[PDB]
Formats: structure tokens, C-alpha cells, sequence
């Protein structure tokens, strides 16, 4: 679809048979989800945002269906204010900015 | 134009006699610029993201040129690591997400 920006670009994603709302975030390098349980080995990681650095858990090769489009990639889990879909997966679903 | 997301969506913006590189950021409600001594009235504000909150100065009705598109609106000025063009100005240059 085409998504305008007068409202937050929130979409439904499917991860582990759970539906969640996530924000399409072109300013985010990474995909970062609020506290949740995911299967597999994780590696501790640190990432930086506007307010400083946080600790997150890195899960690789995780499938997510973003608004009907399939991705399989790195998902970070941690204390993000909102679930965000970043560039690593935006590229997988063929998302571009247009004006 | 169409901007892919393989790399950070950085573009040239103009605010007075300052050209700067800024992120076209669909995850940002508002525009946040690195510290600069803009003229006129402002109000203090706190904004939050990954890592917590920072203190900014909100300036209203500031003209910005973004990739040669004209915009005018609210700009938040403070100790951000990166210049951020938020949805308030993205809608004004006609910016959409497409996939
Ligand atoms: C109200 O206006 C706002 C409020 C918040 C923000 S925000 O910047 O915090 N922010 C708002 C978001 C924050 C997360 C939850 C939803 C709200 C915009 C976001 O795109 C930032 C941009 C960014 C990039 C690099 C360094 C610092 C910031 N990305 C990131 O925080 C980010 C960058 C690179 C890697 C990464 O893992 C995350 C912007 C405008």
C-alpha cells in the first residue's frame, strides 16, 4: 500500500502467531520490539537513540509478516517506547520513501 | 523522488544560512534539529525515544527547504545526535511510504 504521514504509520505485524502493532520507522536502523518472549539463542546488544543507550536482546532469522509482507531477519527486544520496524526489514518488504 | 532504505535516508535541508544533512524519519512525530541559535520566541519541551528523554526548544513557523521542497512549521532544537525531519514536515513535502 501507500501510507501517508498525517498519522503515525502503525501496522499490524504477525510474529510467533501473535499480532502486535508496530511503527514503520525509517529513522531506525534496527527493528526493536517491546519486552516479549521469542525462541532461540539471543546475544546481548546495546543500541543508541535520542535519549542515550539501552540494553537489548538480539534474535536472528526471525520471521515477521508486516502488513501482509514477509520478512525474516534480526529482531531486537528491549525497552523501546514503541514497537518499531526499522530499515533492516523495511528493505525486505520493498518499502521506499516517495515524494 | 524515490528513496530506498539500504542506507539512512539522509537529505540536504536548509534553515537560514545553514545547510545540514537530515534523516527523513517516519517514526518521528516532530522535527528535531541539532543545537543552533535560531532567532525568536521558543518554549521548552521534553521529548522521548530510545534511551529516555532530552530537553529541546520548540520554535514555531520556521521555514525549511527539504530537497528543494518548501516547508514551514515547528522545529525542536536540542542535543540530538542527528538532524531529524519528522512527520509534521514530511506531509508538507508530500512524502509517503510505499510497498
Ligand atoms: C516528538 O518528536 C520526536 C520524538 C522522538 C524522536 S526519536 O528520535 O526519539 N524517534 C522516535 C521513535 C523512537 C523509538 C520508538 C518510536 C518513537 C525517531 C526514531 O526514528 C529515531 C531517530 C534517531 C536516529 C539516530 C539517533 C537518534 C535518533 N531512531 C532510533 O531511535 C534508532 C536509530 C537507530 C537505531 C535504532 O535501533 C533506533 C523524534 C521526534
Amino acid at each position: 500500500p501507500q501510507i501517508t504521514l498525517w498519522k503515525r504509520p502503525l501496522v499490524t505485524i504477525r510474529i510467533g502467531g501473535q499480532l502486535k502493532e508496530a511503527l514503520l520507522d525509517t529513522g531506525a536502523d534496527d527493528t526493536v520490539l517491546e519486552e516479549m518472549n521469542l525462541p532461540g539463542k539471543w546475544k546481548p546488544k546495546m543500541i543508541g537513540g535520542i535519549g542515550g543507550f539501552i540494553k537489548v536482546r538480539q534474535y536472528d532469522q526471525i520471521p515477521i509478516e508486516i502488513c501482509g509482507h514477509k520478512a525474516i531477519g534480526t529482531v531486537l527486544v528491549g525497552p523501546t517506547p514503541v514497537n518499531i520496524i526499522g530499515r533492516n526489514l523495511l528493505t525486505q518488504i520493498g518499502c521506499t520513501l516517495n515524494f
